[PDB]
This record gives structure tokens, C-alpha cells and sequence, in this order.
């Protein structure tokens, strides 16, 4: 998985964290551990948790 698409939305509450409307295809820079990812998706580059996405491709 280095493309993962979000299912739910992560509304951001910190400077860094990507937020993530369902749909949204996030390019992923890293799994920096079981729970939170590290990805850019439209522009944005920043952290949300990894159970929020699916793998897309």
C-alpha cells in the first residue's frame, strides 16, 4: 500500500494532522506505527490514524 483511501472522516485538531473526508485517495509516506500514518493528499501533507483508511493501490 503506497496509495490507502479514506472511509471516514478524520477532522484535524493539531497543526501537522491531515484531515480526511471519506474518498479521499492519500498518497502514504509512512507508517510510522500501527496507529498513525503519515501521507499527503490534495496539497497537504500531514498525520492522521491509520484506521481511518483502506489500502487503494
Amino acid at each position: 500500500m503506497e496509495y490507502v483511501e479514506a472511509l471516514y472522516q478524520f477532522d484535524p485538531q493539531q497543526d501537522g494532522d491531515l484531515g480526511l473526508k471519506p474518498g479521499d485517495k492519500v498518497q502514504l509516506l509512512e507508517k510510522l506505527s500501527p496507529e498513525w500514518y503519515k501521507g499527503s493528499c490534495n496539497g497537504r501533507t500531514g498525520i492522521f490514524p491509520a484506521n481511518y483508511v483502506k489500502p487503494a493501490f
